[PDB]
């Protein structure tokens, strides 16, 4: 149907938008590295949401159920996780980003400023950046979430329990000890870093 | 001091390899998505070593810097697009110049007129900017664009030249007859799969 | 029940792909630090989907389940050699059939004797031992050898086949044609290749 | 020289070492993903000793200078580190690794078991693995360190202060808490995993 061939085009679309931010953030790593001897980014992951969670959450808002109206309504249905090396490399690597011509920031939440109530600590923001297809040129959202390691190693235990649902209760002052927990070491993994370079 | 401009040299021209294949990669995709069809076969990147700037400089009796070899030689990075069907040439050409932050530099088009050895190719110079931790740089990259025959042509031709040269007066009649031959079956093939698509 | 066989089916094949991927890459850079040419050109892996496994069980009037395509099916998981000459064909085969944890198992050369309708390959299948989490598994791989004029051809041909394959009349005497016009320039190429090496 | 050839030999021999080994550590990784929803493997880092370093040990032992010399006296000329997700997935993969018919264990250190006097943690293993070339076969030799996300941040900052020397005295002491401080985390991280698989 009509209908299902736009939801196709827009996966391919965000996709080849992820693929834009990616070779930034490759080349901003890469060049941080040359100057410096250090890799801000540990590594990244990238996905677009699926065609099935982009009709629900469509049907959840009650709206005409296309591709468009993806677009309009839903900015993170490309995500891009940036896990970093040190929490400083967080801040960073979002200045080096949002100061390139073409980056225009959409979107900021600072869960690291200010954690979650469970615990959650990232730094969410969405970004556009123009896309060039065979026969124009598509300006597109982007969410990136940028995390330490640790960040990322605590929220992909707390995503596996939340998802799979009873447990995340009975999980969830323990997980908010080593979310705790995991920010202590890091600063001080953070501190001694600052101190050698 | 000197040496490491060249370390420099290459690391930025490097970068903007990743700029352009993710452009070309993205317009492939999508020519793909629109016309069942993917014009390109593969890409190679390649920067010249620093000896192969070195010598062109000698050459043009330029002073030898990194510096020196940015202005003079627009050939420092270059990146081989190798495409299906001959007409996904002119295509890729055309997509590619049209994107804003594309400029064309210089134009050479051996497949509409071949060299007399029998090369062919489409060579454009464009310039992309690159968005490093502390400074954009605006830089030349040069764009071979030709079929796989073109390409078994020009790397067997190129590796008549480069070990052994004195041998290239030997092969450059049967080289000639060759390209002639590849011409004449890609012609046919290109016009098989313009009526069936 | 049934599908998740086919699910199994296809990761544990593609594992297999992996495993024999690994094998001929490393053949391809042994041979290239050893006489200063890379026969591989490219490679292309593929697991038949299952729409294509069971059409073939069906055509075989066999049982539709994963285990029934695995006993009777040696082409599911296929990785296609491209190389850049023809003597690179049968130097791959014998270095890969030489090592001892790959069995051949059906071997049947259309280089040698062409198909009627002009196609040339070396097909081999053979069997590669993969080692999963819990358990090991010996799978066949179908491995076709070709040219990179071959692989030209094939791909056209294989794009009358499946789309529109009425046609396939239409341009059987012009796809003739062109295997032997590829044929031709491709032993000259050849020919100058091994003389100056 | 005759000499240097070799070194080059070595190296390229060696990295095709480390290809065989990711390949199979990215199936078991795969395999446990699929059977169970967990990846052990976070991720890999492979590397291959320069032949400086290979030298200077060398010359440090006393031993005659040849490539020969270097297969013989040193056994973690090839290196792959492997990052786990959680602390049990390190001696599962081992297992999963060694039982492997063309595996053969040569050396075992396990730093988890009993950590080093600086903090450090990891296993180490020494395997070999056939490598099939062009010609020969080679059984060669392949240090496989194993280790936890933590672990391994933990040995980088370690690792970081020891190169670049009189720091590592200063924070001797404080690097220790870490290493203490980061194993009582991932313990917790673990049982909570443990209890919902």
């Amino acid at each position: 149907f009509d209908t299902l061939l736009g939801f196709v085009e827009l996966d391919h679309i965000y996709s080849s938008a992820l693929k834009e931010i990616s070779t930034k953030l490759s080349i901003l790593d890469d060049n941080f590295n040359h100057i410096y001897k250090h890799n801000p980014i540990h590594h990244m992951e990238r996905r677009v949401k699926e065609m099935r969670s982009l009709i629900e959450k469509l049907n959840r808002k009650g709206l005409q159920i296309s591709a468009e109206t993806a677009k309009e309504h839903i900015l993170d249905i490309a995500g891009i996780r940036v896990v970093c090396n040190y929490l400083d490399d967080i801040y960073l690597i979002e200045e080096m980003l949002l100061k390139q011509e073409d980056v225009q920031l959409i979107k900021r939440k600072d869960y690291i400023q200010h954690p979650k109530e469970n615990g959650y600590r990232s730094l969410h923001i969405v970004v556009s950046i123009p896309v060039f297809l065979a026969e124009r040129v598509e300006v597109l959202p982007v969410e990136i979430q940028i995390r330490t390691i640790g960040m990322d190693m605590w929220a992909s235990l707390e995503h596996k329990i939340r998802y799979k649902n009873a447990e995340t209760e009975k999980y969830r002052d323990l997980l908010k000890e080593c979310a705790t927990e995991i920010t202590e070491v890091e600063d001080k993994l953070q501190q001694i870093h600052s101190e050698i370079t």
